[PDB]
């Protein structure tokens, strides 16, 4: 059986609902282990306490490093089934109206999905380094991003070394700027909720965020991207307007004693049984109200296996950071 590494109690429930659903249709068994962060799941996967966790490509990096040496075994498949894609695009949605283009970015307000996450940090801050004012290490990149935006909401950051990287955040108590769903401006939806709530001027996120959160058409007509060419275009045309194409989020496992084939078969079967539009009982690519992307990304259709011994640095592709 496969111990899945849950990252929160909402995620844990989803997984416990998963396991109960797998039993009912007599498929491959899944188990749930709870831990509090992606980086905390890696270690447990590394320490034989559990076996898989879906990670973003920033955590695919840090999970391939020593002494973890974890490996991407199955990539998330997003889109439509007529045209499947194992990649997504980092864009920067902004409020329609303003004159500022990608190059005009300084002293504004940015909402970021997570510190060190792919779409909300690695790509945009990687795209803004020429504009950034940064001498190099051992000063972190965090300090300059503190001085480039007038305030942001980049959860996961240090509340004391960089206070305006959290300035915009909305978690209450000690929960502000945390890498948890209790930060309501955490991840994609929270990075979008931070622009939608009038909090920041820019939202660094993915191409489906706007289609996913804003159901009624007219509402979305009021949002736009920021093109890397310094223009701004509509949010439906992200294929000619984006910060980058980034490889899809992936289930990562152990390199040695990984159980890959068992993990592949749990997924495969669950995708056939609890996939998009498959069972009315369980949607493995679905979350309940207010919660989002638990275990896997919402509105993703399935998975496509990763070919033998493709490391973490080859999954991502060359040309990183
Ligand atoms: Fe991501």
């Amino acid at each position: 059986s496969v111990q899945w590494c849950a990252v929160s109690q909402p995620e844990a429930t989803k997984c416990f609902q998963w396991q109960r659903n797998m039993r009912r249709v007599r498929g491959p068994p899944v188990s749930c282990i709870k831990r509090d962060s992606p980086i905390q799941c890696i270690q447990a996967i590394a320490e034989n306490r559990a076996d898989a966790v879906t990670l973003d490509g920033g955590f695919i990096y840090e999970a391939g490093l020593a002494p973890y040496k974890l490996r991407p075994v199955a990539a998330e498949v997003y889109g439509t089934e007529r045209q499947p894609r194992t990649h997504y695009y980092a864009v920067a949605v902004v409020k329609k109206g303003g004159s500022f283009q990608l190059n005009e970015l300084q002293g504004l307000k940015s909402c970021h999905t997570g510190l060190r996450e792919t779409a909300g940090w690695n790509v945009p801050i990687g795209t803004l380094r020429p504009f950034l004012n940064w001498t190099g290490p051992p000063e972190p990149i965090e300090a300059a991003v503190a001085r480039f935006f007038s305030a942001s909401c980049v959860p996961g950051a240090d509340k004391g070394q960089f206070p305006n990287l959290c300035r915009l955040c909305a978690g209450t108590g000690e929960n502000k700027c945390a890498f948890s769903s209790q930060e309501p401006y955490f991840s994609y939806s929270g990075a979008f909720k931070c622009l939608r709530d009038g909090a920041g001027d820019v939202a660094f996120i993915r191409e489906s965020t706007v289609f996913e959160d804003l159901s009624d058409e007219a509402e979305r007509d009021e949002y736009e991207l920021l093109c890397p060419d310094n223009t701004r275009k509509p949010v439906d045309k992200f294929k000619d307007c984006h910060l980058a194409r980034v490889p899809s989020h992936a289930v990562v496992a152990r390199s040695v004693n990984g159980k890959e084939d068992a993990i592949w078969n749990l997924l495969r079967q669950a995708q056939e049984k609890f996939g998009k539009d498959k069972s009315p009982k369980f949607q493995l690519f679905g979350s309940p109200s207010g919660q989002k992307d638990l275990l896997f990304k919402d509105s993703a259709i399935g998975f496509s296996r990763v070919p033998p011994r493709i490391d973490s640095g080859l999954y991502l592709g060359s040309g990183y950071f």
